[PDB]
């Protein structure tokens, strides 16, 4: 899952669903340098810190 440099998002929201739709499942499904990350509604690639 956590192959690229940085570090995901701390995400405090979440949509209540239990199985929300995932846009990615590791980092290297996401453009440039982004991470693949729990977001407030299913995995998203986020540009990390």
């Amino acid at each position: 899952v956590s192959t690229k440099p940085g570090s995901c998002p701390i995400i405090l929201i979440r949509c209540a669903m239990l199985n929300p739709p995932n846009r990615c499942l590791k980092d290297t499904d996401c453009p440039g340098i982004k991470k693949c990350c729990e977001g407030s509604c299913g995995m998203a690639c986020f540009v990390p810190q």
